[PDB]
């Protein structure tokens, strides 16, 4: 497929590789659901771009279950930090809070509803990003600097024109 060969020429060795096992992980091909596919190697390099901006940040995604949780219960452990319901996706060692990391095709706001309407703590804090530079995050605090927030926006930009230059962005964005 056009996708999965995008997939496999953007985003590099090791991120391919954890985006596999997360869609073993749920059981999905990604030969199949290939805009699933596309869609987990952005999550996880927007985590790992937000992450080295530390040192400040633990990461938990990109991990398997079992290390993911072993790092969260450490962090509740050292902090006293409430333990979340679902597994977020970094740690805020500055801000001491967790971070949910949403990417969406959509509008910030919708996709922030639908982020806050299920994660339903007041404590695990919500940074959404789009492809178009737009960005939503609880009480609007965007917790990073302005560079750094800037360099993850040009990336997925970045991505989306590549998927465009392939006649791809059109099915990624339809899908969800
Ligand atoms: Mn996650
Ligand atoms: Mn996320």
């Amino acid at each position: 497929s056009a996708m999965e060969d995008f997939v496999r020429q953007c985003f590099n060795p090791m991120i391919v590789e954890l985006a596999e096992k997360a869609m073993k992980e749920y059981g999905e091909d990604p030969k199949i659901e290939t805009n699933k596919f596309a869609a987990t190697c952005t999550h996880l390099e927007v985590c790992f771009m937000y992450s080295d901006f530390g040192h400040r940040f633990e990461i938990i995604e990109g991990r398997d279950r079992i290390m993911a949780w072993t790092v969260v219960n450490s962090i509740c452990n050292t902090t006293g930090v409430e333990k979340p319901k679902f597994l977020p996706d970094l740690y805020d060692y500055k801000e001491n809070r967790f971070i949910e990391i949403g990417v969406t095709r959509r509008e910030v706001h919708i996709y922030y509803l639908e982020k806050a309407n299920k994660i339903k703590s007041e404590k695990t804090h919500i940074h959404i990003f789009s492809f178009t530079g737009e960005e939503m995050a609880t009480k609007a605090d965007y917790t990073l600097d302005e560079e750094s927030r800037a360099r993850i926006k040009t990336r997925l930009f970045t991505i989306r024109q590549e998927m465009a230059s392939r006649s791809l962005w059109d099915s990624f964005r339809q899908s969800e």
